[PDB]
């Protein structure tokens, strides 16, 4: 495989080492996200799960790395949020449900994802979930001990729910500067409409000691999943895929170029 057979389309993205581009395979007529990354500036492989975009094509060039990656057809999760504002605390299950599934199977592969925001969160063709390794809430034990365990993924999570349920992050009320000193020393407050359950999941997934966190005990996402909040799920079912999404992006088919605009 190598750049000849791509034809590139847009930016996606651009970070220190690297950059992404939507492009599209031409024997194929499929659409992907190149991962291009400066050799000098400067996993994937085999960890394959439903709800995370898995690897396609791994080449390098003479001083590049380019890693060809599906991506989803669904808009991004962000751009579902805004419009509807906030989700349903069961269509917020739905995706959580999904990603906690995704995550229970990276940890018992001794991996931490790092990443699980709703930035990295967009919809495939069908609804459902897909995780993409494209004021950031980094977790208080990242930011006073720089510490990547597992825990940081629930608490992640945790971020995602609140803002998917609460239609805001935990301090969209308080300057930017003054984010570091908040998620490490204040309390995370929820609104009244929210359920008793819900209330109990946030609070558990956003604790400040990691193993005092939600999915921060040695079970690790047992806990989460057989949380109250969690009781309607089935998750033999949802990592079949056998839930149906609480939404359907609306495109026609995986090649329904829309979404990307």
């Amino acid at each position: 495989v190598t750049m000849n057979d791509f034809d590139y389309l847009k930016l996606l993205g651009k970070g220190t080492f690297g950059k992404v581009i939507l492009v599209r395979e031409k024997a194929t007529g499929r659409y992907y996200a190149m991962k291009i990354l400066r050799k000098e500036v400067i996993v994937l492989q085999n960890t394959r799960h439903p709800f995370l975009t898995a690897l396609k094509y791994a080449f390098q060039t003479h001083d590049r790395l380019c890693f060809v990656m599906e991506y989803a057809n669904g808009g991004e999760l962000f751009f579902h949020l805004s419009r509807e504002r906030v989700f349903t605390e069961e269509r917020a299950r739905f995706y959580g449900a999904e990603i906690v599934s995704a995550l229970e199977y990276l940890h018992s592969r001794d991996v931490v994802y790092r990443d699980i925001k709703l930035e990295n969160l967009m919809l495939d063709k069908d609804g459902h979930i897909k995780i993409t390794d494209f004021p950031e809430y980094l977790a208080p034990e990242v930011l006073e001990d720089n510490d990547y365990g597992r825990a940081v993924d629930w608490w992640g999570l945790g971020v995602v729910m609140y803002e998917m349920m609460c239609g805001r992050l935990p301090f969209y009320n308080q300057d930017h500067e003054r984010l570091f000193e908040l998620i490490l020393m204040e309390e995370i407050r929820f609104p009244r409409t929210l359920s008793p359950e819900a209330k109990s999941l946030l609070a558990g997934l956003l604790k400040k000691d990691p193993k005092q966190r939600l999915g921060g005990g040695p079970s690790d996402a047992k806990e989460v999943m057989e949380h109250r909040f969690f009781l309607s799920i089935n998750w033999q079912d949802v990592v079949q895929k056998k839930l149906l999404p609480p939404f359907k992006p609306q495109v026609t088919s995986e090649v329904d170029t829309r979404y990307f605009d």
